[PDB]
């Protein structure tokens, strides 16, 4: 079971690369998990509350057990990632993940490119002020694959929120447990909290999954 | 607060028009809904499934007070709804609801015209088993607007999941409380369990609003 | 072949209803159509451009003859029209369409709903300045359906585009001819012209279909 | 001017690397393209038809001038492209581009990463047969920004089509002639022909760009 884990999330925002380091750790038994980043670029020139999905699933538990991410987590198979994320704006977020285990510490390696952001928009003028709860929609399509969807918002300074849709989807190396693939969908709460400047993001996100309520 | 209901779904499915009455009760206090409608244009040549979310809000409570869709009815202002699915199908399904208030007694009258359904596809050729449980992420952009949201699933008798967004705005004559438009997003978790044939379909639908977990 | 036609638009936008009235003509030959209708409940609270494309493919014809729209509308059997709008607004606004034919003479009777318009949208604040030429993808999935979807955008007084999608899905009484089933995709160039005021607007829109370049 | 080129796509599909390497010429004069590409890990165990786009707009002239994509190239400075790919079957496709410009050769350096693609799908089965002419809708938001939005499909062995959706950013070093900015929107018809085997894919393109009809 993971314990602690470290993040180097590379790429670029409409164009202009970007690079971000740090670590954390994590509760298994509870999902929650914290970390703090810092640019190794100079200041982010987008808002950093795109950067938070982007900144550890194998922490969440579920009801009942494992859930998939922290049982390929504990058995050292993993899997990878490819996110997708459209922005109401027309602004396209694409991440791959990769991650590396090592007696409860995890390492991942996140390629992150977004592109399309308005320069007068939320991400590009800084002016999003926090990222919303939300709750992920999964299923276990075959089983080695986990497919997630979230209606997702930041609320702005002008208090209207900006939307956006996820999409990620989840390739495991080793067939999930039949018991998991048992119970779906599986439903996950999300809260985070933020602390930022222009080189430091700081978070902490808190993570519930749950079959039924 | 509403105790009782009665709905009259007309529209048409792919051109071929279908009518459906019917009555049930429901639990102010719960969530709770129950209700049994029947065809009054012969069999229906499509998927009883899909009628689900077309066959009452104003039952659900939230977890500080009511919901803003029980308050417009308890309040007898009440709210009109206009919803949009979308299949992955390439299948569209539009709904006009709008309700009428008498001592706890509610009367709906919904307009629901759906189209492009492949005539292989799941719906024309009832292969759907059941309607998946869901999550909806509700935001409310100002004191006369309810916007929700879900990603939705419903098991085919082949296995796999055929797949549908939900968009929902509802519009209110009166402004919803301030209380409630402090709490955002509000998620609502619910089940379903329907006992249809040709030309008669029973739902039993549960609900549970929550802010947080 | 169609050669004059009139319409009658009524439904709701925002919640608060609207009625349109008039009358145009068109050249089945190049698929040219003008018409101009009028507010029969007052100035209408909303940009006059969304209602553009609510405001006769019966018109259009084909490069190797007509479309099936045309051959519907000549043969008298006509189609059934479904479609949805869906701004990246979250507004949404469904369309029902249903014509009568009479001697080269069409009655199009539109039932419009339209909703989620932000108060401070370029919709409500009549903000749009007119509708960008467009492209539309039709595809023939069975020979009593068509299915059309545009990328639409709308310029603002701020020189900012409006964007939405547009699905229309078409159902036909008769089968669509096997030689029009033959060419797939089909495309449609559209432009048009408009000169509106508080309770009118004149609508020029020239209709270009082609399956080759 | 572009007068050839060569690419080298890598990545994975559903969690399985691959990497393909070939070469091509095209006509800057009508933006006529061509190329052959092989696999250097074994044979392809997916569609060939998916890596036809991922398989050169510089070639693309324009009525009045060319294209931002060619001046670009011709100008020596370039632009990096982000592109997604959503399809009906709930698979996402990205792709990272960047081109290196000497002498009228171009040299292409392609990421894109696959998932979500069903085991039983047209994708993994092979079931594609081909990739249905197409016209894109592009914008130029603003002077180093170009929009590309196309509407999708490929008809498959059972003779249903596959749809998706192709959302591409491109992001340009210089800022985009005035002249070109001007002309907005700008639709690409585009046809290809395809002759592949399991381990090589060739393929032939035709472009043609267009304001007005």
């Amino acid at each position: 079971l993971p314990t602690t884990h470290e993040v180097h999330v590379y790429g670029s925002i409409n164009g202009v690369e970007f690079d971000l380091v740090g670590s954390g750790k994590g509760n298994p038994k509870d999902g929650s998990e914290e970390i703090q980043v810092k640019s190794t670029k100079g200041p982010l020139g987008f808002s950093p509350y795109i950067v938070v999905p982007n900144i550890f699933h194998q922490y969440l538990p579920f009801p009942d057990g494992m859930s998939p991410f922290q049982a390929a987590a504990d058995d050292g198979s993993g899997y990878v990632v490819h996110r997708t994320i459209q922005f109401e704006d027309g602004a396209s977020l694409t991440g791959n993940y990769r991650y590396s285990y090592d007696g409860g510490h995890i390492k991942g390696e996140f390629h992150v490119v977004g592109s399309g952001f308005p320069a007068d928009g939320p991400v590009m003028t800084k002016s999003l002020t926090a990222v919303d709860w939300s709750v992920a929609t999964m299923l276990f399509p075959n089983d080695t694959t986990v497919v997630s969807t979230i209606d997702w918002t930041c609320p702005t300074t002008s208090g209207k929120r900006y939307h956006a849709t996820l999409r990620t989807n989840y390739t495991f190396a080793k067939p999930i447990a039949a018991t998991i693939l048992q119970k779906q969908p599986m439903f996950v709460f999300r809260k985070t909290e933020v602390k930022a400047s222009d080189a430091e993001i700081n978070l902490k996100e808190w993570q519930k999954a749950f079959h039924d309520l």
